[PDB]
């Protein structure tokens, strides 16, 4: 009832969820699945209540009747007065990032190069860049465009997984969960940083959070912002400070979804959970911080300031916006009134 079952994707999120569970006095409990799609199915069956999803998955979930409940909100600049929970979301910038040293690589010479994607079906890592590439190429053979990639969630024996590395034992290659070394925003940026790929499709924030000492992780220690460039759609390369004028799209923020019949209850529990474990929460950083996990973005993104209420009781189509929704519909004609399960 006032007990919510959260769905965790893979073993590291499970571990974080368990801690949250313990600290919440079991107001929150945990179910675990190997992929986000499987978590969506748990939610449909009523065996889990909720999870926080990237926009590409909100589209999947939406067709099956799930609804957005609250949205990640990061630090803003305009609307200084408003409380975080009431502040409108701004959205993130999807970018394509390369090494400065890889000169003469631009948007127009990406063909046959190596790519790093957060996961198949995700906004910045897949839907935006592959949608543009299909568009520009006039062809649904997006699996042939790059020579090799790491795109968690594709066929492990395909060239889309050739660059994925699996877990510290080499198992679970290309699975779309954090066990895969190059999964997610951080994984795809690591894939570029280690020069496994030529380009990473991530968001603007990922570059800043993993360079110039912001990350203490071994692979990101010595990374410098100046060693990276953004690829712009006009064929130019720009410094990472110019993301405002050099992105592939603005993406809708990740948001918590649930079955509509459970939305109201998930919302109230979460609002109270963040008062306890959120940014300035009563027990964070004392006992547990919901929005921390050492740059690994477990359950929620680490840069989340709060979960915010949605202005308008959005359907998922309204939450995603008509320009994003049509982009996805078009790309999925290669790979409408449905539910995949
Ligand atoms: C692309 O993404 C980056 C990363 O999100 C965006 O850069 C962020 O811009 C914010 C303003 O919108 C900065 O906000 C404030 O944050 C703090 C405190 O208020 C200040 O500096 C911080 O100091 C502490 C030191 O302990 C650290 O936690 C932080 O790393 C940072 O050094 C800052 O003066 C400012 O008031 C925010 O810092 C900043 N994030 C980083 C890491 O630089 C960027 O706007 C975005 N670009 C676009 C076009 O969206
Ligand atoms: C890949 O190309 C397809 C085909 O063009 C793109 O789909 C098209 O997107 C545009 C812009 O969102 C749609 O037009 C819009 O119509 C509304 C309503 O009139 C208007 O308010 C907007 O100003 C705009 O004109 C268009 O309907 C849509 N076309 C199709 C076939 O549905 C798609 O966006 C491209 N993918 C990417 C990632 O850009
Ligand atoms: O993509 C930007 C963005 O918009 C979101 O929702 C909304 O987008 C439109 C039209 O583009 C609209 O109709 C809305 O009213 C609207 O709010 C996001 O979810 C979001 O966070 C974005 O950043
Ligand atoms: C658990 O939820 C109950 C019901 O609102 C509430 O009394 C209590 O504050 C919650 N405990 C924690 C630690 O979240
Ligand atoms: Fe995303
Ligand atoms: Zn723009
Ligand atoms: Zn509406």
């Amino acid at each position: 009832y006032t007990r919510v079952v959260w769905c965790a994707v893979g073993p590291e999120e499970q571990k974080k969820c368990q801690q949250w569970s313990q600290q919440s006095g079991q107001n929150v409990t945990c179910a675990t699945a190997s992929t986000t799609d499987d978590c969506i199915v748990l939610v449909l069956k009523g065996e889990a209540d909720a999870l926080n999803l990237d926009g590409g998955y909100i589209y999947t979930a939406g067709k099956c009747g799930l609804v957005p409940v609250l949205a990640e909100n990061r630090k803003s600049s305009k609307h200084s007065s408003l409380d975080c929970v009431l502040r409108p979301t701004e959205g993130y910038l999807a970018v394509a990032v390369v090494k400065k040293a890889n000169e003469g690589l631009t948007w127009n010479s990406l063909k046959d190069k190596k790519s790093c994607h957060t996961a198949v079906d995700r906004t910045a890592g897949w839907n935006i860049p592959m949608g543009l590439i299909v568009n520009q190429t006039g062809s649904c053979a997006f699996d042939e465009f790059f020579s090799q990639s790491c795109a968690p969630g594709a066929d492990p024996k395909s060239r889309l997984c050739a660059l994925c590395a699996g877990d510290d034992q080499g198992l679970d290659k290309c699975v779309p969960n954090s066990k895969e070394k190059y999964y997610g925003y951080t994984g795809a940026f690591r894939c570029l940083a280690e020069d496994v790929g030529d380009v990473a499709f991530v968001k603007n924030d990922t570059v800043w959070e993993n360079t110039n000492g912001e990350s203490t992780a071994d692979w990101a220690k010595n990374l410098k912002r100046e060693d990276f460039r953004l690829l712009c759609l006009d064929g130019t390369r720009k410094p990472v400070t110019e993301a405002q004028s050099c992105h592939l799209a603005v993406a809708p923020n990740h948001a918590v979804v649930s079955r509509s019949d459970r939305a109201a209850h998930v919302e109230q529990v979460l609002l109270h959970q963040q008062a306890l474990f959120g940014k300035n929460g009563k027990n964070c950083p004392d006992k547990f911080c919901l929005f921390k996990s050492e740059t690994k973005n477990l359950l929620f993104n680490d840069n989340t300031e709060c979960l915010a209420k949605l202005g308008g009781r959005p359907t998922y189509e309204e939450y995603l916006g008509t320009e994003y929704v049509t982009a996805i519909a078009n790309l999925k004609k290669c790979s409408l009134e449905a539910c995949a399960f």
